[PDB]
């Protein structure tokens, strides 16, 4: 049975106008801008962008990889696929 999301959880994260994108729940570093209530800081692999998402847009990686874990035409996407598969917990700063 699922827990709530925690820092380090890998997901595909859905934003409007983007395909489900390889992403992880980032930790909030000392001194970093905190998310709004009920939002997680999402670090998107490949683009290395952050956005704040709620769980409705967060699809746990292992369950969803069969569906979303396929190359995409979009910038940084396949790079993102490599990172989530090969080194999801590294520093990309």
């Amino acid at each position: 049975m699922p827990h709530a999301f925690k820092p380090g959880d890998l997901v595909f994260a859905k934003m409007k106008g983007y395909p489900h994108w390889p992403a992880r729940i980032d930790d909030i570093a000392d001194g970093a801008v905190k998310p709004p209530p009920n939002k997680y800081p999402i670090f998107f692999f490949g683009t290395h962008e952050t956005a704040f998402l709620g769980p409705k847009d967060l699809f746990p990686y292992d369950k969803s990889k069969d569906k979303y874990g396929k190359p995409n035409k979009r910038k940084g996407f396949n790079e993102g696929l490599w990172e989530i598969q090969n080194n999801p917990h590294a520093s990309y700063s």
